[PDB]
């Protein structure tokens, strides 16, 4: 049984995970492993009554959720869920936030066994006494069958000051042996997030993320399957010739300097009047690649039953991935809402 009830945040969005297993085809045992571990993650938030404001004004969602959930799309197959969570959100401030984040992950590390060796080694660029917003520690759930799941961390550049936004992930890098990975990055607005995945992966990589306040489809295709990569710019778009976006720059390996991995991240939720606009286009997407597009409906149903033009921003973000050696993916960001529904434009 859980000790969570639906009018507090943990029993909302256990209540979501366990709808959203069930569409990523994870049986009963599988599913009641995340649960439990998505309430264990999220600490003392997990009881918090949603009558509350959010603890923390957290950029992980734009309704301050401390929770994200996302389904990874391949070609043919059931798509793959996971699950973003700010361990610390239930924190008086930025400082304890981190401290908290960090203690979730070496419970994960001791409970599933593995190494935090790379994580420690950066702790004293990501986590200063004083440190600099908009965040300080995210983790990623891959809910992968076997209930082992693959995890993921996210740390801000920003945390020594935006000044030293550069500095901190360069010196980063270098720390993690990947001394030419910076110069394989494009032009940036702002570099939001660096991403480690942590335990078992076939690669596992640092993940270099980059804003850009005005890109255009060709500078999106360059970045990258040069017309793979336009052609979904377009599609999520809906084209305004330049859009906020993000890319993400995988490198798996220390030697060549080359990232093995690009993602372009089309923030939809900023570029439509509302949810049924966003789904209609994550959908086109999906059904053109040959992916699940039915099973991105009945994921959204599983999130919330609102109709879906009654709001915007459920539908978050959809992405375009591509990692050398396999089949492109599209992964759709789906928001949990326990706290607003955005008004539709
Ligand atoms: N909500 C934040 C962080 C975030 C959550 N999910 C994401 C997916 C892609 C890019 C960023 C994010 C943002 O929009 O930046
Ligand atoms: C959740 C945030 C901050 C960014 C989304 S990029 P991601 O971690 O979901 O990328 P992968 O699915 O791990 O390739």
């Amino acid at each position: 049984g859980s000790h969570l009830e639906p009018t507090q945040l943990g029993g909302l969005v256990t209540d979501q995970l366990a709808r959203l297993c069930d569409v990523a085809r994870l049986d009963r045992t599988d599913t009641e492993t995340y649960v439990q571990t998505l309430a264990t993650s999220l600490g003392t938030a997990a009881e918090r009554s949603l009558a509350l404001p959010p603890t923390t004004a957290t950029l992980l969602s734009d309704d301050h959720t401390p929770v994200e959930y996302s389904l990874a799309f391949l070609p043919g197959a059931t798509p793959a869920l996971r699950v973003l969570v700010e361990p610390g959100w239930d924190s008086g401030d930025l400082a304890e936030n981190g401290r908290a984040g960090l203690r979730a992950i070496r419970a994960m590390a001791d409970r599933w066994n593995f190494s935090t060796d790379q994580l420690d080694l950066l702790e004293d660029l990501f986590f200063p006494v004083a440190p600099a917003g908009p965040f300080a520690l995210w983790c990623a759930l891959e809910l992968r069958p076997g209930g082992v799941p693959g995890v993921k961390v996210y740390l801000n550049p920003a945390a020594r000051g935006r000044d030293r936004r550069a500095e901190t992930l360069r010196e980063a890098l270098d720390r993690l042996g990947h001394r030419q990975a910076f110069a394989a990055l494009p032009p940036a607005d702002d570099y939001p997030f660096l991403a480690l995945d942590l335990g078992e992966w076939a690669a596992p990589r640092v993940k270099v993320y980059c804003t850009h306040e005005s890109l255009s489809a060709q500078e999106a295709g360059e970045y990258s399957g040069r017309d793979q990569t336009t052609d979904f710019f377009h599609a999520v778009a809906g084209t305004p010739s330049t859009r906020r976006a993000l890319t993400c720059h995988s490198f798996t390996d220390t030697v060549t300097g080359r990232p093995s991995g690009f993602t372009l991240h089309m923030p939809v939720r900023s570029y439509v009047e509302h949810d049924g606009r966003a789904r209609d286009r994550a959908a086109d997407v999906l059904r053109r690649y040959g992916m699940d597009n039915d099973a991105l409906d009945r994921a959204l149903a599983a999130v919330t039953p609102r109709p879906l033009d009654d709001g915007v921003g459920l539908v978050a973000y959809v992405a375009l991935v591509h990692q050398l050696g396999r089949d492109p993916r599209v992964t759709v960001y789906v928001s949990s809402e326990a706290y607003a529904v955005q008004p539709p434009r």
